[PDB]
């Protein structure tokens, strides 16, 4: 919509904090595997 999450880019971003990436509501949100 006005934003668009990318799972590959969210996965590479959540990898920088030590956890898994997912998209929720067209935003990036990280999760504990």
């Amino acid at each position: 919509g006005s934003a668009f999450c990318n799972l590959a880019r969210c996965e590479l971003s959540c990898r920088s904090l030590g956890l898994l990436g997912k998209c929720i509501g067209e935003e990036c949100k990280c999760v504990p595997y």
